């Protein structure tokens, strides 16, 4: 007694759906007088009670009625009169491609790091289709791109999925962005599209350590330089990202000789001089840099400061005699005094030329590099001049010249 | 005429460096007579007059008049009377091993990622000896441990650093902290040696992706159940540190059928309502879970939500008669009128009984499970009663149980 239907979703009014009248053994010769009708809360169907055929008289959309079930059937009841009977109609509705596939958003972002291995999967979106069956099913494509492909697998229930596959290794300090785009496509008739734009953002990751600019800073100063002048600056390259490319400059296997002399910038790295110079003390300085960035990548390199030797030191004089006693019968030449020279700079400002200032009976008498000898060149007397006070001048070869004065009482005895 | 004398330093006062006066062709017969002398800046030896011998009358510091030069001499003149006469005497100071190695700080800290591979090199502080020759050539020796070994490497000068080497991975998650001790033992009689400790400090590495605590969330609940109850929440474990564990939750693959009913949170991973559950709608959830952490690691997870039929869904009433008159002269069984119920819930929930409440010359004959047939059971007569007023009660088999009342008037016609 039963009756079912099959016919297409999305028919215009007026469509046939079946001769409720034929098909139950309804002759026409009596079909006004039982008033065919169709009680349903949901009016979708009509008969006409002239021909006793099954009409429709709304729009029939299948995704408005099941949504996403596999089968979409409808049963309503048929009434009759004289007598009053109840008729059954199943009416199942046949699924048409009329809905095309989305995507929850047009275009989409996702963070890949660099650190990616080569067929790294990850997982994408995806797309929905309000239809069921084949009309359902999606075959996803990618735009051929030569760092991403597409690989489709299945679920257990037949429906598909897309996955991005990693084919080329992600260097964000070549090209930080990729530009994707994927499309699903049913398999139904006509065939639907829809498309969407995946936004690959490749996250930073520290592989690249700091460079310096130069293996070995060289630099040439002089002893003279104040406290907290610029000697020179270290430089280096991080072509990270954020943390991964900011720079600490610190000094390592380093002593305190070294250490309360110089300064090195823990960020500009500037290096500049917390002490005094001086080329006596050391006349060059071999210090070791490090450069460490947020990811604890090292870099070494060495700077050498050179000294430059300024006339700051002045040539003393040393005096040596018999108690600075001589006999006014000495004969010409006999040695009254000793000096002895010596400048603690180097070059020609520790070079020394000693000097007899005054008008005095003697004279000096150059030995070696460093020391003179005072001999007497001319007549003595004590009851006519009982003392000399002679006076040694010392001058360095420097620029600007440096000189001292060293006077030395000498007395004539009888 | 110029002599040179070598000595070990650090001799007590009156140790003999040589006999000028030997040395220097003087007879000891005009000795005195000489007054033999040392002139220098810094007093550090002395000559007795009485047979002259050079010796010494301070403390001879190698490391306070040399520093670390490789020959420490040091040149004075010497000076005698009648005649005057100069005599460059130079002493060269021989180093002993008298000042042990020294590190910076007894506690040196080093940061190294779990990402170091098998024999990765990190650098080392040397120690600095004040001593000169091999009393300052250093061997460094490293205590054994099963992470870390110790490489000795020369510069171009002679001297020689120590070098960290990794022989085994480091693991934070297995043991975050190494202490290590570093010894420098010079190469010197005796044999001076100090020690350092190495805390290497195994820096966190984003290599553990986040683990769901169960594979699978599946949960029965109610369709009744209230927005803002808590559903279920899934948990994830990342034995990272820091931004390497924080673990955010979202929901993958998901459309607005499912996004506009739960809730995740993003940091507790509690899983809400925000809509309405309906049994009636859909009776099973499957949403996917994403974690990451701060390292893009991902994990997913499937969730399953199931919900229970509550009796929320009262049966309706459908009526239908032949314009809801009687003929007064119908037979005993004649259908009056035909009956259709149905309840949208399931199970129990759903099964009608239909009764007929009051008394009246009718029946009700079921024919099928949903559909029931009023027929006469009594006779019927206009001019005694016109019209009856027949009332349908259909209840449900729910617990609690719903009903409802459909009351048609039917006329009887002469
Ligand atoms: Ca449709
Ligand atoms: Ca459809
Ligand atoms: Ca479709
Ligand atoms: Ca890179
Ligand atoms: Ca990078
Ligand atoms: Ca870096
Ligand atoms: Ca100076
Ligand atoms: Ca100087
Ligand atoms: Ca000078
Ligand atoms: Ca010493
Ligand atoms: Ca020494
Ligand atoms: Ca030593
Ligand atoms: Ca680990
Ligand atoms: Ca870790
Ligand atoms: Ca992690
Ligand atoms: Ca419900
Ligand atoms: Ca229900
Ligand atoms: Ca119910």
């Amino acid at each position: 007694e039963p009756i079912r239907y099959a016919i297409p979703e999305e028919l215009d009014r007026g469509s046939l759906v079946g001769n409720l009248a034929k098909d139950l053994g309804f002759g026409v010769g009596d079909l006004p007088t039982r008033n065919l009708r169709v009680i349903a809360e949901k009016k979708f169907f009509t008969v006409s009670p002239e021909n006793g055929n099954l009409l429709v008289s709304d729009r029939i959309d299948r995704e408005e009625i099941c949504g996403k079930k596999s089968t979409c059937v409808l049963e309503f009841e048929m009434v009759a009169e004289k007598p009053l009977n109840f008729f059954h109609v199943t009416v199942l509705i046949q699924d048409i491609n009329d809905n095309p596939p989305t995507f929850s958003q047009n275009i989409t972002e996702l963070e890949i790091s660099e650190l990616a291995l080569t067929g790294a999967t990850f997982a994408l979106e995806s797309a929905q289709d309000p239809d069921v069956g084949v009309n359902s099913l999606q075959q996803y494509y990618l735009s051929p791109d030569p760092h991403f492909s597409l690989i489709q697998k299945e679920n257990l229930d037949g429906s598909r999925y897309p996955e991005l596959v990693l084919k080329a290794p992600l260097d964000r300090e070549e090209q930080p962005h990729h530009h994707l785009v994927l499309t699903a496509v049913d398999g139904g008739e006509p065939s639907r599209s829809c498309t969407t734009q995946i936004r690959v953002i490749v996250a930073d990751a520290n592989d690249n350590p700091p460079v310096f600019t130069q293996d070995m800073y060289r630099v040439n100063v002089a002893e003279n330089l104040p406290a907290g002048s610029s000697v020179l600056k270290v430089m280096a390259i991080d072509m990270d990202e954020g943390i991964n490319a900011e720079i600490i400059y610190a000094f390592i296997n380093i002593g305190k000789e070294v250490r309360q002399l110089f300064k090195l910038d823990s960020k500009t790295g500037e290096l500049t001089t917390i002490g005094e110079l001086d080329f006596e003390e050391r006349d060059s300085y071999t210090i070791g840099v490090e450069a460490k960035d947020g990811g604890h990548h090292t870099a070494y390199c060495k700077v050498q400061i050179d000294i430059s030797d300024e006339n700051d030191n002045a040539p003393e004089i040393t005096l040596a005699s018999e108690s600075q006693h001589i006999q006014e019968d000495a004969e010409l030449g006999t040695a009254v005094a000793l000096i002895k020279t010596h400048d603690l700079d180097s070059g020609f400002n520790g070079e020394i030329l000693c000097q007899l200032k005054g008008n005095f009976p003697f004279k000096i008498v150059q030995d070696t590099k460093n020391t003179y000898r005072l001999v007497t060149d001319g007549a003595l007397d004590r009851e006519q001049i009982p003392e000399y006070n002679v006076t040694i001048t010392a001058t360095d070869k420097g620029n600007p010249p440096l000189s001292s004065s060293k006077t030395i009482t000498l007395h004539i005895l009888d």
